[PDB]
């Protein structure tokens, strides 16, 4: 859900001005999610895009 704390699993390097670059292990603040692709904000960069939501993993999966 919008707020959610992921963690990369992989890194994606992004093809469109539109997509957030980050490295696995990088944290990110899931903003809003649309299907495949949700927008996120990088905690280290601040910077906003879109992601791949396949290539994450909540910090909290129990819950």
């Amino acid at each position: 859900e919008q707020g959610d704390i992921v963690v990369a699993l992989y890194p994606y390097d992004g093809i469109h001005p539109d997509d957030l670059s980050f490295k696995k292990g990088e944290k990110m603040k899931v903003l809003e999610e649309h299907g495949e692709w949700w927008k996120a904000k990088s905690l280290l960069t601040k910077k906003e895009g879109f992601i791949p939501s396949n290539y994450v993993a909540k910090l909290n999966t129990l819950e």
